[PDB]
């Protein structure tokens, strides 16, 4: 991108008849700042010269005076031809750093060729000297530094969803510009900038507040879904185009098995329900074998949704385990567990 402005004026010799606006014009990828001076001396004459001071952080690399390439004569002096509503530009390279960047200018006409020695530096020795037309000014404006750090993702390490259930997560994006491009965040599988496929329910949204990015993760997930998990990525880049991480970085991760910022697992659960009918037994505490087995028969009659596939080896007297003191382990597909406490749905029978 290109940024055009107007920079502060330092100081402007209001005894300098020259100089009438100034502007920049800064080139963001190839951080060529250039500086435009306009000029209507009231004596025009032959001959124009430029004395030209710039901070250390800018390194000149052209100067033209009327579209022409100027005569290379802390300050250094530039000649060229004088005409009315005279364009002096003055490109410079900013380095890395960028930050506040100064100009300052003595400028004058003259009807002699100008050397830097009879060059007057006050109003007062002009007649003397180059006898034309004078001017003294400095300026100043700020570049941003060169940006090349990436922005980094806070996202948990997993995000768990419920079949049935809605969600909603946020992850964080910061960078150290306090910019970004948010057509360039996304959330995504490795293969495709797309949901993928098994989650194609997997929502987001991306909204800046103050100098950050928060990004909604969000969605309605089906009952019938895949219980497992899956790899997925929060990808943001910063205004500078830096991303936090690259395909390239996306794919080692999912073949290493190892992770890059913003990824998380994003892990589809089921929502255990409660018997509606309480299990009346003798002891809660202490349950016989038929017992046990009413316990897992209520949960499977309480949880319909919850097919034998979506249980450990689809056997649900292996997955659904009713302890002595009625304590419930379902085991389900992906290995991952619930156990559940039966205080809330068991009984006694015993004053009922
Ligand atoms: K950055
Ligand atoms: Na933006």
């Amino acid at each position: 991108a290109v940024t055009e402005s107007a920079p502060n004026v330092e100081y402007h010799d209001v005894k300098g008849d020259m100089i009438q606006s100034v502007t920049t014009s800064f080139d963001d990828t190839s951080r060529l700042l250039t500086w435009t001076i306009n000029l209507t001396p009231r004596q025009v004459k032959s001959n124009l010269g430029a004395l030209v001071s710039i901070s250390g952080n800018q390194e000149t690399r052209t100067v033209t005076i009327n579209g022409k390439n100027a005569a290379n004569g802390a300050w250094n002096l530039y000649t060229g031809e004088s005409v009315n509503n005279n364009v002096l530009r003055i490109t410079t390279q900013v380095n890395d750093t960028g930050g506040e960047v100064k100009l300052g200018l003595r400028l004058v006409t003259s009807d002699k060729k100008i050397t830097k020695t009879n060059l007057p530096l006050e109003f007062s020795q002009v007649a003397a000297t180059t006898n034309g037309s004078w001017d003294k000014a400095g300026y100043n404006t700020t570049i941003v530094e060169k940006d090349t750090e990436r922005p980094v993702v806070n996202v948990p390490s997993e995000i768990t969803v419920y079949r049935g259930e809605s969600f909603e997560y946020f992850a964080t994006v910061t960078d150290n510009s306090n910019a970004f491009d948010l057509a360039k965040t996304v959330v995504r599988w490795l293969y495709s900038n797309q949901p993928g496929r098994g989650t194609e329910w997997l929502q987001y949204s991306v909204t800046q507040v103050g100098n950050q990015l928060k990004v909604r993760i969000f969605g309605n997930v089906p009952i019938d879904t895949t219980i497992g998990d899956y790899t997925r990525y929060v990808v943001a880049t910063d205004a500078a185009g830096n991303v936090n991480a690259t395909q390239t970085e996306m794919g080692n991760a999912a073949v290493d098995k190892t992770s890059v910022n913003g990824q998380f697992k994003l892990i589809i659960r089921f929502r255990i329900k409660t018997p509606e009918n309480t299990v009346f037994v003798n002891n809660p505490n202490q349950l016989t074998e038929v017992e046990k087995n009413l316990v897992r028969e209520a949960v499977k009659k309480s949880n319909p949704d919850l097919r034998a596939q979506d249980v450990l080896n689809s056997n649900y007297v292996t997955g659904i385990t009713v302890s002595n003191n009625g304590t419930t382990t379902i085991t389900y597909r992906d290995g991952r567990k619930d156990i559940i406490d039966g205080s809330k749905f068991i009984d006694t029978r015993a004053g009922s």
